[PDB]
């Protein structure tokens, strides 16, 4: 589908422009890095509970991700 | 917890909008009416795939969704 991957897709664009490895977010995230690993290929199964501890790790307001799934699915969707 | 207290609103605003009851959502979302009822009342985690099947059932883009969550979150806090 086009939001799971969409979601993954911008948290590893995020990660990587914080240049944290997925260990270093699955500390900062309180997820697993198999969790880590898994939504990165594939983010069906990710709660939005869990997303929220994501941006939390990230360090990106949660209206900064929207905005970046908004840009990422009208720019490539 | 915060964002899905969010999401939530803005799952019960536009289902209303529409004038959808939660038993309507339910079969045009593929997730029970128990489900429904207890993602609006904030006592319940969602996927994002069952958000995508939730949004798929309002009708509504995800983009415009996302811009709804944002304006909510951000002039509401």
């Amino acid at each position: 589908s086009f939001l799971l991957s969409k979601v993954s897709f911008v948290i590893k664009k995020i990660r990587l422009e914080k240049g944290m490895t997925q260990e270093d977010l699955a500390y900062k995230s309180n997820l697993d890095r198999t969790a880590i690993s898994g939504i990165e290929r594939n983010s069906r199964n990710l709660t939005i509970k869990s997303l929220e501890l994501i941006m939390k790790g990230l360090e990106v307001s949660d209206v900064v991700f929207f905005e970046m799934l908004i840009k990422e699915i009208l720019k490539h969707d």
